[PDB]
């Protein structure tokens, strides 16, 4: 579980979006496993605006923060999961680390701010859904 709170936007994993997120939808992309909804109150998370390939993510399944190197956002083949069919996930960054399904929503951060949220795991890899390209999260 977990989300990013920036301006009046709530960014979650699409496969974990609630009634209210769908009721208050702004943007979703199944291929990115992302959904942005609107929020009453204002958030304090800054979205990174950078091409950093080093960061730190929270792994709920280890109650541990791990420093990691991660590939640039790419179109990656992701083996089928409970919520998804085996498909090409877009804007996905891969690191070596531990990730189980419940690790989704775990934030990846660099010095510039929030880079992504855990979206994929398996075979000692962790996959993060990039949000740095969503320049529109910083305004309105
Ligand atoms: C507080 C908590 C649990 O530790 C959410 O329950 N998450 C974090 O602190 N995530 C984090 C990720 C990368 C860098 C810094 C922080
Ligand atoms: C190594 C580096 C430096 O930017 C990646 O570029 N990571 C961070 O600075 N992580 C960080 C996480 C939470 C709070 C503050 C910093
Ligand atoms: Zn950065």
């Amino acid at each position: 579980s977990g989300a990013i709170y920036v301006g009046n936007y709530r960014v979650v994993n699409r496969h974990l979006a609630t009634h209210n997120d769908w009721a208050n939808l702004v943007w979703e992309d199944s291929s990115r496993d992302l959904l942005v909804s609107s929020t009453t109150a204002q958030g304090c998370d800054t979205i990174a605006r950078c091409d950093c390939q080093t960061g730190v993510y929270y792994c709920s399944s280890r109650r541990k923060h791990y420093p990691v190197s991660f590939s640039k956002p790419s179109l990656i083949f992701v083996e089928a999961s409970e919520y998804y069919p085996a498909r090409y996930q877009s804007h996905l960054m891969l690191a070596v680390g531990h990730s189980e399904p419940g690790d989704c929503g775990g934030i990846l951060r660099c010095q510039h701010g929030v880079v992504g949220i855990v979206s994929t795991g398996g075979n000692g890899l962790v996959g993060f859904a990039d949000v740095r390209d969503l320049l529109w999260l910083d305004e309105e």
